[PDB]
């Protein structure tokens, strides 16, 4: 009755058909926070898990950790427990120059850079979101005041060589991904993640609807590495913004 | 300078940057003339063109023929002549149980089970449209009176195999198509066609705003025979609806 | 009994089962003219449809359109009305130096770089002409006193980017085509068109009998204009040219 | 002076490392660094929980990656900036062959590489193989324990569920590639299914970098019996210290 | 000047020759050369044997190619280098379809590209297809000998066993890519499956060479998967004979 | 009982034999087998030559494969038949990183796939990697020998030419897929190119069977002197020895 890897039941979540996901467990006890009467429900390697109230309604505020696999694990599992709408917020890499640190990206669909979309459907089938959460999740971006851009994410099974970084160990990156960042640009792409095209290929084709938001951390035609001032402030703003869109997707 | 296939001019379309792209020749003269000043301007192959005015503004009118191929020249064209918002209409065939003659589809996204998507971005890619010509459908659909459903479209190179049509001459499907259509319905895929994949493909891969609604005529799982009426108001809805898309995207 | 695009019944062939499939619906009428007694069928979207007699046998003339996707929809709706033959006469761009505009091109095998042929077979099997027809179109093109090439056709599913265009409004073509005008060049390819990859393959894995023969209107490596006398000398020959090669079919 | 992003920690805290023992769970590092000499801990950030020990002398470290390749792929490649060269996954897993029992050990020759990050380092067609020294090395160590050891390819899937072919799951439906593919794989004699050897090994196969797997089975696929509370507890404890000890036959 | 690596030969001991029959067994090689004139033995290396010889006055190649794609690639190549521009393949191979008799011969119009050699001269996309001309002087010559010919595509296959859907052997299996191919093959079409083909057709239609292949039926699948000794040294006998007058109809 | 039908030879020809050296050459069978006791010559057809010896008072199998993976795919199977269970391949190769010398002996650990008859037994994302008792028994073998010996990942083509990276050819072009490519195996620390692993590999780990490479380097592409006679009839004749002496170490 325990689910395999987030150590949870469906009386645990009280209700919840609802969840958000971001992927650093450290981020899950501050969204639970924003919310009403929040709980601790386990912490098992990188899933950690909390239940709390918005508007009157139950929410689960579950990590997925980095990356397709873990990701694709917590959401079956919270499937399994009656979980039926997922809000996936965290951090990402802009690819055009106009959209600066700070900013807020939602994903329309998602270039599926991942292996695990491929245990889902076929690489022919879109990454797209449900289109009752990408316009929840546009609609409180814009009424937070963020300045908002909806459109295309690369999804990455990598943060170094995927996302075409060269300042690492090798500096080498395989012939797949050599002028890829410029290709995407090209193309009109937006940002860099790791999860996205996983979650929305998953849900999309599974009867559970999902939606991607983002907090710009660095500008990829200025820098590879993030720097670190500016994370907190756009943290704080992602996590008001995904509780704003959970709040509009309650019934 | 004239395009080579669609035999117009820039001047021809009297400052136009909005199309509406029905597939066959016919229906373009009855699109137009739902606007103000239609005028013929060109018929060439499968292409039939004509300009006419929405709102005091130009919007031309183009037929794309059936397929990605012939669809691809249309837009390629018109975008040389600086049309930059491309919306498809048509009528449909569902493959879900639930979606009725009658109804719309606003497709979030496509299979690509094209080729000609191939032409614009890799496999990876999400066939997805502009975010604000979706919701410009979906509000359009939802005034008529409609039901209207947001969802995946299979978009496929032909009519027969790859819709897992089995009436035909040898009564054989490849390999790959085998199983397919129960494989999409059990995915939630609402319908087939044949062209948007490749649109929705070019013009987000582009820098072009594109999206495709179309009323349901006939039901793959439902064996019964609509009535001419509902045939005919289907027909008439569905361009009711995209020209009064066209509106809101002007505005 | 009456198939579902092209509006003809297997009465309205008079037995015929050899056709002749242009591209343009506008030159369905001017090929049926060079025959005996031709008689209008039916015009629907891109399919025009006439009979005419040819050594006292019935023959269809049928446009396919554009692209693949099209031109699979004509052959499966002919071939359930008895046809059997298919000889495809069309327009392509020659990119060898030594071949001239005027030149006439019979293809050996196609590079399938379209979608519907892998709705017919995996991608291993050859986009390949029955050896009858490809031996009547040579036959057919040297007894017209044309200069003759026989060889590999590259047939795409875009006019544009599958060509290495780079005339366009982005004037960007992806990956997979960068650098392949030249390296089909240096392979021996002649000529690019849009249909004889899907048309071939289909036939191939079909029991049907087809073959392509077309006039050269540009040479894609050459800097010089033609004349208009000589692209209009070059539309006629390819016309005779098929018919010719029909009377040689005929049993 | 550089601390890399993820990890949160510096060349100078790893004291001269250059071998590191990747578990996935974070909650296991500290077990491994405890079987060694003064362990220190240096850091916690999301799956990432980093410690420092010493084994005959010289730096270890220990740091979780999390499931998957790719958190996987960040931690290798962080700590390859940082000196490390040569890198010892352990864990515990579940066999698909009924003659490899629960508390058995397996270290993997190749992966199926059922994943999408070994694809960032190197085309399908490169094997994902271990280093030979690494694989001997944990051989021999799983041998001297007293265990059952089988060598042989292991299945790395970026899913638990449907790319393990398993069907008890909210939808029931496992997509056309993975349909069959549990008993295609019994037959070509693959041992055990796991979700990170395929980008580890690949990763470091195609970029200078040793690194091996070795793994505990705590379930077997075909099997009916469940194991008692007592094995697998041994299991768990038997496969750290045969890590810890192919990490010394790495150093010397 | 140069010796090629592989064949042994130099171009001058080509003595001009343009045009080559490519066998696959070295023992057909004599056998081939002596239904010519001045037939004489230029070297043998591993599976390449290599004779001259004349034909209505010109000079003619006879060199195996081993069995499959890459010893077939290497003998064109180094032939190419000495200025060889025509190869005429002859095989044996196994019918797929009910109505082709043992003996009869079949000239591939295009091949399956079921190898792996056909990709390292041209992407799967490009047709594996003979030249026209020595197509046409297969079937004449096939035709004037009074053999049964069939014209049509061909499946040319890396293996012998699975990739031909053969399940009479050690493990009984074949893999999910060639499981029912067959039968698929056969519904659409194709008459014969041999090994060569793609690789040879593929390789000279992308580099400027003119190749065909013709092939005698040895077995025809309907009944069976291992070919009779019975008639092979007639089929054989009959094979070398058209392909001797498909080359002289090449030179005309 | 039957004759196998590529080979010319049965079960009882092979004396019990369960384990076989495959060399490449035909020529090489006899004189491996005449490093062995009381060496007999079975058969030979097309590139297949088979002798028998027998090695501390065991049967031993000889056989030779021809170029590529589609012949020897046959051999192997053929061989597979009869009761061997063991193949063991001593072949050429051409070394591609600068510290490899002509005269080492080089030990795959996996292959790279470039080949075509590896996906008729497994799909691509299947390793090629070899036995690991095999691996490590012609590891040893190779360095008692006194050979300087590495292990690791060898690129196996289905070409010589093109798949290798040579321009020095008749087109001097490589296609798209392959421009480029030696520097990224070079990038990636394979050491080697050779065309049989990858079939050998994949087909003996998906089928139940043993198998391993080992390989005398007799050029190496980055180096421009030429090696001199006596170093190359030392290499092949040390190569031959040590698979003898690995074979030794497989006997049970
Ligand atoms: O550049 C970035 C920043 C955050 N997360 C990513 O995946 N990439
Ligand atoms: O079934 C159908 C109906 C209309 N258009 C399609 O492409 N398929
Ligand atoms: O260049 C050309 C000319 C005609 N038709 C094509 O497809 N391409
Ligand atoms: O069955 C299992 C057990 C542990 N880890 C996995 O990935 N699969
Ligand atoms: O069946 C057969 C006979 C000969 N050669 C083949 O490849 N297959
Ligand atoms: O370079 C070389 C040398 C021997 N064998 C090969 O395959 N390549
Ligand atoms: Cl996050
Ligand atoms: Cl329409
Ligand atoms: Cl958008
Ligand atoms: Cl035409
Ligand atoms: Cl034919
Ligand atoms: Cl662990
Ligand atoms: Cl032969
Ligand atoms: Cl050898
Ligand atoms: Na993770
Ligand atoms: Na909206
Ligand atoms: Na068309
Ligand atoms: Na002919
Ligand atoms: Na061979
Ligand atoms: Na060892």
């Amino acid at each position: 009755k325990t689910v395999f890897h987030l150590g949870v039941t469906e009386a645990d979540l009280n209700g919840a058909t609802l969840a958000i996901i971001p992927g650093d467990p450290a981020r899950v006890q501050k969204i639970a926070e924003l919310m009403d009467n929040p709980v601790f429900l386990a912490s098992h390697r990188e899933y950690t898990v909390y239940r709390a109230e918005l508007d009157g309604q139950s929410v689960v505020v579950c990590s997925t950790g980095i990356g397709g696999p873990s990701t694709s694990i917590a959401v079956e599992e919270l499937a399994q427990l009656g979980v039926r709408t997922f809000l996936r917020v965290g951090t990402t890499g802009a690819i055009q120059p106009h959209v600066n640190v700070g900013d807020m990206i939602v994903t329309t669909g998602s270039v599926r850079l991942d292996g695990a979309s491929l245990h889902f459907a076929p690489m022919e089938f879109p990454a797209v979101p449900d289109f009752d959460v990408a316009t929840a999740m546009k609609a409180a971006a814009q009424e937070s005041g963020a300045t908002v851009h909806m459109g295309v994410t690369a999804s990455s099974d990598t943060f170094y060589p995927g996302q075409e970084r060269y300042d690492t160990f090798t500096g080498r990156v395989v012939r797949r991904f050599q002028g890829s960042m410029k290709e995407w640009q090209d193309m009109g792409v937006l940002n860099f993640e790791m999860e996205s095209a996983t979650l929305l290929t998953m849900c999309a084709s599974s009867g559970l609807k999902a939606g991607c938001v983002a907090g710009v951390i660095i500008n990829r035609t200025q820098k590879e590495i993030p720097d670190h001032a500016t994370l907190k402030e756009t943290e704080a703003r992602s996590i008001k913004v995904v509780v704003e869109a959970a709040r509009k997707m309650l019934k």
